[PDB]
């Protein structure tokens, strides 16, 4: 099909399987015909480095692999859950990473691809933790530690993040309007895809002087959650985990 589709925010995990599950059914669907296949960060609940031997991770890369070897190139923007995967993994699950902002041309529509929590301008608490774990030799210092040394570092952001949430008003942590309008007026788009805050819906604003669209992914709760663009239109998509 004359289609490119995109999800986010997965948060796979071996606790939940049932959304396992439902991915896995997700790429041998109408994705196995796709132009290609976007998965714009927060695939898994969390990634401590590509050397993790976590069963999970193989079981994915090898069903996103037959999706790339189906002849559907297969692409990842890291989110703040999963921002170590790296050159090892894309390997061996067949993804090509991209950078933390893309700009893509589809059928046509120029669009702009972010994971999206770069856009919570307002989150200075955020954003310093942001830049300390995308330091290059925060990171190496990281993956060199042992594998249960680093599950527990995990756990603990985890915990402070899930009460940090919970102390934090929305008001300061939800996607700043101006902040949208910039990457959106920098990259000369009338077309945003993106995900994170786990809020599908579609937002009308004003970028370089005409309409422009903001398209927010939803994450796979209950139910799973897509955007497909065709040369005709742009469309939200929510579908059952199973038939
Ligand atoms: C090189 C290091 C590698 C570490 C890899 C470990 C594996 C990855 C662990 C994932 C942690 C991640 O969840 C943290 C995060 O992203 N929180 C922001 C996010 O909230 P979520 O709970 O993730 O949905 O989205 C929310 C909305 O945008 C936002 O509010 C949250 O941001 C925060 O809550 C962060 C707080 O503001 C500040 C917390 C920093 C203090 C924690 C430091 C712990 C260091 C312990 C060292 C032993
Ligand atoms: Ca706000
Ligand atoms: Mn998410
Ligand atoms: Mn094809
Ligand atoms: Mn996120
Ligand atoms: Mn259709």
């Amino acid at each position: 099909m004359v289609a490119t589709l995109f999800i986010a925010d997965l948060h796979l995990q071996t606790e939940e399987p049932a959304i396992t599950a439902g991915f896995l059914r997700f790429l041998q669907g109408e994705a196995r015909q796709a132009d290609a296949l976007y998965i714009l960060g927060d695939l898994f609940e969390a990634w401590i480095g590509d050397d993790d031997p976590n069963p999970l991770h193989q079981q994915i890369a090898s069903a996103i692999k037959a999706v790339v070897d189906a002849g559907v190139p297969c692409y990842f923007i890291h989110g703040n859950r999963d921002f170590l995967v790296g050159q090892r993994f894309a390997r061996q699950s067949g993804m090509i990473l991209l950078a933390e902002e893309e700009r893509l041309d589809l059928y046509g529509r120029e669009v702009l691809i972010m994971h999206g929590d770069t856009l919570c301008t307002d989150d200075q608490g955020y954003l310093a933790f942001r830049a300390k774990v995308h330091t290059p030799w925060i990171q190496r210092l990281f993956l060199a530690l042992p594998l249960f040394i680093r599950h527990r570092i995990a756990a603990r952001m985890r915990a402070d993040s899930k009460a940090a949430n919970s102390s934090k008003s929305m008001e300061i942590m939800d996607v700043n309007p101006q902040a949208v309008v910039d990457a959106m007026e920098r990259h000369h788009v009338q077309w945003l895809i993106h995900g994170h805050t786990h809020r599908p819906a579609v937002h009308e604003l004003q970028a370089n002087g005409q309409p422009a669209w903001r398209v927010v992914l939803g994450a796979w709760h209950s139910e799973g959650s897509m955007v497909k663009v065709t040369p005709d239109d742009v469309e939200l998509i929510h579908f059952p985990f199973l038939e």
